[PDB]
């Protein structure tokens, strides 16, 4: 058995025999006073000493939070879907320990994505003990509020000011900072990793200022907070958050007195009246997300990004080759998962209108222009695979280059891929290509256990995603530098060269999607 003292208590853990060795996993670790009753909506106030051992040995309860049932029975989407109990009470963490006790190792921090109004570090494919296993590094992963419970915004006023969630993952970073030493961790050596909506967090936190301290490096994974759904804006927050407090019949007009009707109504209630406080919503619809609190974030950050105001350190920033088609299935017309969706140029069309709901048509006219003077005519997946690029293009892969040639530009290294790998235990239909979010998996060496049925050339090309990810995080540069590797190369903003993972090539490439980027990015926004 194995117990570690912590700040504010001993905590319990379990061995884990994984690969012939033994990791050490704690979970269920709380990180903050429950935000309940008189406190949810609230900042997470901290946590005061215990005095038992603390048993921390199964996931702790996820966050609140609604589920995806548009494929019941479907392991590709639920997948995703939550595997413990929600509640409220769900401020918790993750720790896992290679077995024995490390001296001083890099740790690992994961943020996951869910558009800031689903996910939990329960699932599977983020499950560290292979990190911590094969790499001997610590992996840490936390529960932040999601959803209105999390991002619910009245400017100003501290009973809801915003940005929660973001705040809960911040007293995480704190608490690995005063208590992972205890675990054998190096608390100055610490590496932000998250995906989409996570992605998009790490790069919050690589600007605001509360953060600086808590972290020496970054790992993006399909997003950043200059992408289209991450920051709500501050007008369109309390328009938002109004607009629930008529659903549930909570306005009053004592700003605050508002909350104080909120917290007597119980969490199914907020739930289910989140989907219509946006109008016209999308697949996309952040309903409840990041907004400008000046406590978290004091400016747009677009401008503290475009003028230099951030976090100087590396980071290694990439996105997946049909970031776009995971979405086209959840609502555009034509499209299922169970047949190849070939559309005409008319259901194409009726497709913009879905996820450009508040555009003119000048801007859908715009981008059927930029998509479909086509490299040739024929194939009638054309509009079916136009679609997909649309939104994976504005929707992931630009803001992250943009996001990457802006911080790149204050002397910083930046390390760009390009994750073109199909899994073969994929479970979506084929058309649907390297969907966002399956690279998380050869992220975690999932394929690296070969009893879970994977590709020979897949548990290879874990390898080195691992190790590269992992001197990323140790050493600041992501290189596999024994098996006659590829060389990773620094992304500057002149040449704007990015690695491609698949278990064919490591390639070096140049300026990706710069025609459709250079629409996304620019003429497109005038609109
Ligand atoms: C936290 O966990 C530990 C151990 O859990 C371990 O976890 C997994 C991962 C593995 O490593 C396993 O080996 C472990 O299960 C818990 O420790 C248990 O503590 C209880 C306390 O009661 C033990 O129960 C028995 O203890 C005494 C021994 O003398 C008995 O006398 C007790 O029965 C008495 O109950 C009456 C009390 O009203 C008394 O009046 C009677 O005379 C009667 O004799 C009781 O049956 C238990 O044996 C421990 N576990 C093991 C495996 O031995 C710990 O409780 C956990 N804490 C939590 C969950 O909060
Ligand atoms: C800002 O809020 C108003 C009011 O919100 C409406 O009511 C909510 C319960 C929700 O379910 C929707 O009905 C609305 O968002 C919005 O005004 C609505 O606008 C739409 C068209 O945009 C119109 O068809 C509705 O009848 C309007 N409803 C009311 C009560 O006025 C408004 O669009 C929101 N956004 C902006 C930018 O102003
Ligand atoms: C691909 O499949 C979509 C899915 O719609 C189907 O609707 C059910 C009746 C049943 O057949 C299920 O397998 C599917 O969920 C098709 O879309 C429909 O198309 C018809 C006529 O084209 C139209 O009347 C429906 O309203 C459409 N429904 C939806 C949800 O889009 C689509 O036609 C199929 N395309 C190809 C090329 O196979
Ligand atoms: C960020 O993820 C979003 O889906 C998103 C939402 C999701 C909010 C509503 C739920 C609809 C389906 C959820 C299933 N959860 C999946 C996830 C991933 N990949 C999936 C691939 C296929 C099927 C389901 C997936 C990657 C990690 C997160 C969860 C709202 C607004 C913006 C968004 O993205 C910018
Ligand atoms: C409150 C919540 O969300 N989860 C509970 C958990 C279960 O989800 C619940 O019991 C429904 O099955 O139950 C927990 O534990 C129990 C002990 O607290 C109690 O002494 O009785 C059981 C003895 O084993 C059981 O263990 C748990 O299992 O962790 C508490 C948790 O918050
Ligand atoms: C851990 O490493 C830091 C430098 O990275 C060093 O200053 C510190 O003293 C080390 N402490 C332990 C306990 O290894
Ligand atoms: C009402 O509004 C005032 C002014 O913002 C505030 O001080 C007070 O706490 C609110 N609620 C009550 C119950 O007075
Ligand atoms: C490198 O190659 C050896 C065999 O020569 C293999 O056993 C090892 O796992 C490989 N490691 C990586 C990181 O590719
Ligand atoms: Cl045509
Ligand atoms: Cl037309
Ligand atoms: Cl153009």
């Amino acid at each position: 058995d194995i117990i570690i003292a912590t700040k504010n208590g001993k905590v319990r853990g379990m061995q884990l025999t994984v690969f012939g060795g033994t990791v050490t996993a704690f979970l269920g670790i709380p990180y903050a006073q429950p935000p309940l009753g008189r406190l949810r909506f609230k900042k997470p106030q901290s946590l005061t000493k215990w005095s038992d051992i603390w048993n921390a040995t199964k996931y702790a309860n996820s966050c609140c939070q609604n589920i995806d049932q548009s494929f019941p029975g479907f392991h590709g989407s639920e997948m995703w879907n939550p595997n413990t109990d929600l509640s409220e009470d769900c401020l918790y963490l993750n720790v896992w320990i290679p077995a024995p006790k490390p001296k001083n190792a890099t740790v690992l921090i994961w943020i996951y994505g869910g558009g800031f109004q689903t996910g939990t570090s329960s699932l599977h494919v983020y499950d560290g003990k292979f990190l911590a296993r094969v790499e001997r590094v610590i992996v840490v992963s936390m529960n932040y509020r999601v959803g209105a419970l999390g991002f619910l915004a009245l400017p100003g006023n501290p009973e809801a000011p915003g940005n929660m969630g973001l705040f809960d993952q911040q007293l995480a970073l704190q608490w690995v900072q005063k208590n992972i030493a205890a675990f054998g961790g190096n608390p100055k050596s610490v590496t932000l990793f998250g995906e989409s909506a996570g992605a998009a967090s790490v790069s919050l936190h690589l600007l605001s200022p509360g953060s600086h301290s808590l972290f020496t490096r970054a790992i993006l994974q399909s997003g950043s907070f200059n992408a289209p759904w991450a920051v709500t804006s501050l007008y369109e927050a309390r328009n938002r958050t109004l607009n629930l407090a008529k659903l549930t019949g909570c306005s009053r007009e004592n700003e605050t007195e508002i909350i104080k009707c909120l917290r007597n109504k119980d969490p199914q209630e907020i739930l289910l009246n989140e989907a219509f406080v946006v109008p016209y919503g999308t697949p996309l619809s952040v309903n409840f997300g990041p907004t400008v609190d000046g406590d978290f974030l004091t400016d747009m950050p677009d401008i503290l990004l475009e003028l230099g105001q951030f976090k100087k350190t590396q980071i290694l920033v990439g996105v997946n080759k049909d970031e776009g088609t995971a979405f086209l299935v959840y609502g555009a017309p034509g499209f299922s998962k169970d047949n190849n969706s070939i559309i005409t140029r008319k259901e194409f069309q009726e497709g913009l209108k879905i996820f450009f709901p508040g555009v003119s048509e000048f801007g859908k006219e715009s981008i059927l222009f930029h998509y479909t003077d086509w490299v040739d005519d024929q194939r009638p997946e054309n509009y079916r695979e136009a679609l997909g690029d649309v939104v994976g293009d504005y929707n992931f892969i630009c803001p992250a280059l943009e996001f990457t040639k802006k911080f790149s530009e204050w002397g910083n290294n930046a390390f760009f891929y390009y994750f073109e790998h199909r899994s073969s235990k994929l479970p979506w239909p084929e058309w649907m290509g390297v969907m966002h979010g399956y690279e998380i998996e050869f992220v975690f060496g999932l394929p690296l256990e070969r009893r879970d049925q994977y590709t020979k050339a897949e548990e290879i090309l874990s390898r080195s995603i691992v190790k590269r990810w992992a001197n990323f995080a140790k050493y600041g540069n992501p290189q596999e530098t024994q098996n006659q590797s590829t060389s990773w190369p620094v992304f500057k903003s002149t040449e704007q060269k990015y690695l491609t993972l698949n278990t064919e090539s490591t390639r070096i490439m140049t300026k990706l999607r710069a025609q459709q980027c250079r629409f996304w990015t620019s003429f497109f926004p005038k609109v």
